[PDB]
């Protein structure tokens, strides 16, 4: 296929469904989709499972159990990395149990790329919805090329040549970072390692859909490192 689409569910049974319907329903229909589930519950596997039907989908489910595992690692960039490994597309793209792709996204994506060898990272815009029916619309433009990615794009709003991935690990050991110091923030840090090397290209488009209302788990991470200081090491980096 074209696209890899990867995607990571743990405990959304409630939005998983329409994450997994606004994938399976794109205009550009030349990808396959790595379903990513990190051991959830009844009710989300059960959700899950009907989708399981349509050939393109390619389920994996984890093992993990309990606080000690779960806080070993940044579980979705284990799992991102993973899935990676297994991916057979050109292009490579990320989803998440609780983000709604646009149904252009992926043919939008694929032309941009096919269309500009020049660009290996494109992004687009995003839009979020603060529920309570709608009381804030948050916008995510895509308006420059950009060599400071870091906690200004989204994790669901990118798409990258797969060779992108060979030097990243080649620099870094791994593609994602799933050192749990990044947990809050681990798309921020993928983006950090890219941004060695490759600016984001902008698609001034809404793409993709985020809806929000307007622990033992918490207590045993490590200390976690913030945005600030990605952006400010790659404003030293100086590559723009
Ligand atoms: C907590 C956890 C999340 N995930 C997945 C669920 C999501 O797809 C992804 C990000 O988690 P999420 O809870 O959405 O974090 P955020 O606070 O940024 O919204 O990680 C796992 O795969 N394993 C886990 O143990
Ligand atoms: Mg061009
Ligand atoms: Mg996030
Ligand atoms: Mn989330």
């Amino acid at each position: 296929p074209k696209v890899s689409v990867i995607m990571t569910s743990y405990n959304k049974s409630d939005y998983v469904a329409k994450s997994i319907s606004s994938i399976l329903s794109q205009t550009f229909s030349d990808f396959e989709l790595f379903i990513m589930d990190d051991n959830s519950n009844e009710e989300t596997l059960n959700v899950i499972r009907p989708f399981l039907n349509d050939n393109r989908v390619r389920f994996y489910q984890s093992d993990i159990s309990g606080v000690k595992e779960r806080t070993e690692k940044t579980r979705y960039a284990a799992l991102i990395n993973q899935a990676i490994e297994m991916a057979e597309g050109e292009y490579i793209t990320y989803a998440t149990d609780d983000n709604i792709y646009m149904p252009d996204r992926l043919l939008k994506m694929v032309r941009e790329l096919d269309t500009h060898p020049e660009k290996a990272v494109i992004y687009s815009a995003s839009k979020t919805y603060h529920l309570n029916d709608i009381v804030k619309e948050t916008v995510r433009p895509a308006a420059q090329v950009t060599w400071n990615a870091p906690c200004a794009i989204d994790h669901c709003s990118v798409m990258h040549r797969y060779s992108v991935l060979e030097k990243v690990k080649e620099k870094f050991g791994s593609y994602w970072d799933e050192s749990p110091a990044f947990y809050r923030i681990g798309d921020a840090r993928f983006f950090w390692r890219v941004n060695h090397f490759y600016p984001f290209y902008p698609l001034d488009e809404e793409l993709d859909l985020n809806y929000i209302t307007d622990n033992e788990f918490v207590r045993n991470l490590p200390p976690q490192r913030n945005c600030r200081e990605l952006r400010e090491s790659l404003k030293k980096l100086g590559m723009g």
